[PDB]
């Protein structure tokens, strides 16, 4: 589309079910966690903003995956529109949520779409089931969840937190959220609320055993023993190509020379991070003799400067 130049990830891929994640470039892109131009996203549901600051209600529009405008499935006799679920599979809930269908309104889709909230504390979330008989849950905790600081059920973005295959296989999503680790809190920065982004973090995938239902519904976080682990790291490994990094951040994320702020969402949304690097990690223990292996490292290079931060080179290191 408008990306004019692809950056790959070192994802291993040869075991099935992986993320397909790379770094985009466009030209007329503006600012992000990867510097001007450079993204890497997963997908999410999101409120639209085009038509004015969403206002938390029943008037809000919402966009799917490909930010397409959505409209609620036409509710029917035989089909209505909401329905209230107990339960998904044989997994049976502790609160019945009202579950809405939504649909595009003009674009072309062949997905089920769905928008659960729940009936005893309001918690939402969005369940795709692609056009690829994949099943998504996004924004299932509110770690994966883009919100109001002041307001945690004024939600602008449900990332993608977990996909599951029929056959069982699983990707898991992890999200830092900002803070303000080694910022200077005067002046500029004082009564700031910074706590509202989220970054990727962690891509955690092939896990040991097959699993068919979403481990999400059952648990806030899944106790399953993953084989793969793509870390996105914000400085707080080490950028020395000389270290290689730890599985296990040792330090604070560090602080960007070009910080900004996001509003229209209708709060205060602001970026103190840059991703300095994405690892690769490995974890057979047994037949390695160590819980976590780097297996290859994408370092990053930016030109930083209080005006623009700009990527400028990248490598991929392995240190054998």
């Amino acid at each position: 589309g408008l990306a004019s130049i692809t950056l790959p990830l070192p994802i291993s891929a040869e075991r099935g079910f992986a993320p397909a994640l790379a770094l985009h470039y466009s030209s007329g892109g503006g600012n992000g966690p990867f510097g001007v131009g450079w993204s890497c996203a997963t997908m999410s549901i999101a409120r639209r903003t085009s038509h004015g600051v969403p206002q938390y209600n029943d008037s809000d529009e919402f966009l799917g995956p490909d930010g397409e405008v959505l409209v609620q499935t036409l509710s029917t006799g035989d089909a209505p529109n909401p329905v209230t679920c107990f339960a998904y599979g044989d997994v049976s809930f502790p609160q019945s949520y009202t579950v809405t269908r939504y649909q595009p309104r003009t674009e072309s889709s062949f997905y089920r779409l769905e928008y659960w909230v729940g009936n005893s504390n309001g918690d939402d979330f969005w369940l795709l089931h692609d056009s690829n008989g994949i099943l998504h849950l996004l924004g299932k905790t509110a770690a994966a969840r883009l919100s109001d600081p002041q307001a945690a059920s004024h939600t602008a973005q449900w990332l993608v937190e977990e996909s599951v295959t029929p056959a069982g296989e699983h990707i898991y999503y992890s999200y830092l959220a900002e803070n303000g680790d080694n910022v200077d809190l005067n002046g500029n920065e004082a009564g700031r609320d910074r706590s509202a982004m989220r970054y990727l973090s962690k891509v955690q995938y092939g896990n040991a055993t097959p699993a068919a239902d979403l481990y999400l519904w059952t648990s806030a976080t899944p106790a399953v023993q993953w084989l793969f682990t793509l870390v996105f790291d914000y400085g707080e490994r080490g950028v020395d190509p000389q270290v290689p990094p730890a599985f296990t951040a040792q330090n604070s994320w560090l602080a960007r020379q070009d910080p900004f702020s996001l509003y229209n969402y209708g709060f205060e949304i602001r970026l103190h991070r840059l991703c300095r690097q994405v690892l690769m990690f490995h974890h057979f223990p047994d037949e390695l003799g160590e819980a976590d292996t780097l297996v290859s490292r994408l370092l990053l290079e930016y030109d930083e400067n209080p005006i623009l931060t700009q990527l400028c080179a990248a490598r991929t290191l392995a240190y054998e």
